[PDB]
């Protein structure tokens, strides 16, 4: 089977640098794991690398002495094309329903695995998008229920960075869709930036905004430094939960039978981590 990923930054503006830095970094992790560009669909408003406010033009970093994570990232859905309608079409593998953007979609097969990562603002039962309208959790779950009805994936893992992010799935994500999801925070709780001015470890002084989000960099920095053939989703969740409590409470939803699976089945494996 093929590994697919959909990476979504739900916000825009330089003050939200971190959500797009998280998504660019996630792309780098998946590329090191051997996922192909044709199978990684990126949604990012794309106003950060060339931002009038960026002190390192053309570069995005997601930790204080990190490498540039912007170089190489596909521009599938950027600017006004970062929409709920396009995200739905993409997840459902329906290029005819896409309006604007590259036309890349998750035209996946029953044997394929899918990883979804979202980073931005959240509210009760709702996720931000940088264009109107926002993404209502019930509508996202309805897209996932439809994808399941279509039969076009084997298992799916969703990592979700937002305030009140548990509220995206609590009470509404069924446990029998072969979808396991974790979230940065509880249903009525805030989630946090990391690498922020004024709290060590802090970013370089040219940055007046956080470089990343704690739950997001927790899984990414863990993934790029461990052999993912040997680490399970359960071990990753435990490590991410521990790092994020610092904090907020990382929650899990859906098919908990997926937890003992090795992470490389979703994120790939980097030979350098042996």
């Amino acid at each position: 089977g093929t590994k697919w990923a959909v990476l979504v930054a739900g916000s825009k503006g330089y003050g939200n640098y971190r959500h797009q830095a998280d998504v660019c970094h996630a792309y780098q992790v998946l590329k090191k794991g051997g996922l192909k560009d044709e199978n990684i669909v990126v949604f990012m408003y794309d106003d950060i690398a060339k931002s009038e406010m960026n002190p390192r033009p053309g570069i995005i970093i997601n930790s204080p002495k990190g490498e540039d994570v912007y170089a190489g990232v596909p521009k599938d859905y950027t600017g006004k094309n970062v929409t709920v309608d396009n995200l739905s079409a993409v997840l459902l593998g329906d290029r005819s329903a896409v309006k604007g953007g590259s036309g890349k979609v998750v035209d996946s097969k029953p044997e394929d695995r899918i990883f979804l990562f979202y980073s931005n603002h959240g509210g009760p039962g709702v996720l931000g998008m940088p264009n109107e309208p926002h993404l209502v959790a019930k509508d996202l779950v309805d897209v996932l229920k439809k994808k399941h009805a279509m039969g076009t994936y084997k298992e799916m893992v969703i990592y979700l960075e937002a305030c009140e992010s548990g509220s995206i799935f609590e009470g509404i994500l069924p446990e029998d869709l072969n979808i396991y999801a974790t979230t940065a925070s509880g249903a009525q709780e805030n989630s946090y930036g990391t690498y922020c001015p004024g709290t060590e470890p802090s970013p370089p002084p040219e940055y007046i905004t956080c470089l990343g989000d704690l739950y997001s960099v927790a899984w990414m920095e863990d993934s790029e430094t461990h052999n993912l053939k040997k680490e399970s989703l359960e071990q990753q969740f435990n490590k991410v939960k521990k790092r994020t409590s610092n904090g907020s409470h990382v929650m899990e939803y859906g098919s908990k039978d997926i937890k003992p699976e090795k992470v490389y089945l979703y994120l790939g494996f980097d030979p350098a981590t042996v």
